[PDB]
């Protein structure tokens, strides 16, 4: 209920992502992050291959005070990635807790990213770039912490999405597959 | 589907180090031949798991389309199975990981590298000696290795046993033969 | 098997089992192996036969202090055939009551009670429990979270609050019992209002 894109009080849009490879030490990072500013604390949750994954929600403000003093005791170094979005796209925030596979849905890419912060980043900037849809998504759990997505929608709104990603990704890519238009037995359910 | 319609007796396994990858030769697999889609599940150490069925030409021509795309980029194929007739007990194996309960005695436990090396080498032990298959995990929780066991007569087993050791070759990482297990252990192998 | 088996305390009846011995192997197979010469050496009982993450496998039995001894020294002889597949390995022969409950599942505390609370984090599974045990019998302190190996790759992590004078008196035990295992400890002397209790959701 707190990673609701649409509040029923206050308006939280930012979004704070925090990448640690120290579970104990990506507590302390929590700590201090919450004492500067009253940011709320989406997850904290220890993931595959041993490392540490916080996010936290609020205003621009509040988020950015609380990942400043995130950063300053990260390397008093165990910050693998961050990641902030002061306006995070609504198709996003439902993709951030459990590992999200599609029941059923044309064209689409399969972006598989090195950490978290970078699939998170991709996904939010493609969706505001084409009129894509995010279908699945899965962060670390399971896959040693390596992350993948799927944005569907018309051939060249895919493509234009693909091209995204690769550019504010970088060497944090591993591979993005781009299919036009995937069998019956895939169509849908992608994953099973 | 994992059963043991047109009888499709093939078994093509696939293990991709590229989740992205592998869902590409899926595709690739399918739009050249007609088998059966088991399995598209990504597992632990970040690896891509491919499972398909059909008869022996549909499998066969799969995978040549599979291991085109595989190797496209500078290689994601780690290791691959295919088993023109796979024995009837290997089947309720491959989707979820199975616990024996209770047995009906000796036992062996294969430990592999890779899900290829288990399937076949589980494959190839079954086809040689009255041996039943009680266990087995692949990839998902062991990061990435797979294990299964075996029970039957000691000779029998122990037959079995010689076939695996064959069949995995440098992918076999433990055989482990236990002629009498403590009756504590009979059955509940993990709990 | 008995689900009661994890409990610090039997029922009246049951034999008293308060030693408990831990085993860590790079091998699954030889895991089952080693356990097989455990209980035929001496009767003790098994808590758990177990492949976890990294694809190490865990072992855990429980009894009087002569017993798991005995099952320990058979499964280091085998263990170590040819190349030792033996990663780690604890022997306690009176563990601590708080430590019972955190063996089995992942365990995540949702309450507290008023204020320093201190996070360990070891490489191995063995490197945890025993670290844990050696606090909880030097300082007053309450053991909260748990994770073994499972979702972590092998790791392990726990969780001790208390008063800041006894979390640093739990806190330099704990460096001197783990040793190399030790990866981060961290300390926390005063932490927010919204972390107290739930430190993972």
């Amino acid at each position: 209920e707190r990673f609701d894109a649409t509040p029923p009080e206050p308006d939280r849009p930012a979004l704070g992502v925090l990448e640690l490879t120290s579970i104990a030490r990506g507590i302390t990072v929590a700590d201090a992050a919450l004492k500067r500013a009253p940011s709320l604390l989406l997850m904290s949750r220890p993931v595959s291959s041993g490392k540490h994954l916080l996010m936290m929600r609020g205003q621009v403000a509040e988020v950015e005070e609380s990942m400043i003093a995130a950063r300053e005791i990260a390397g008093a170094g165990a910050l693998l990635d961050e990641l902030e979005l002061p306006y995070a796209h609504e198709q996003l925030w439902r993709f951030l807790d459990a590992p999200v596979v599609a029941d059923a849905w044309e064209s689409v890419i399969i972006v598989e990213t090195a950490t978290v912060c970078a699939a998170i980043d991709s996904a939010d900037a493609a969706l505001k770039t084409a009129p894509v849809v995010l279908r699945d998504m899965r962060l670390a759990i399971g896959i040693a912490g390596k992350a993948f997505f799927t944005l569907t929608g018309e051939l060249a709104d895919v493509e234009a999405a693909a091209e995204v990603v690769r550019e504010r990704c970088g060497a944090r890519l591993l591979e993005l597959a781009c299919i036009a238009r995937p069998v019956d037995e895939l169509r849908g359910r992608l994953f099973f």
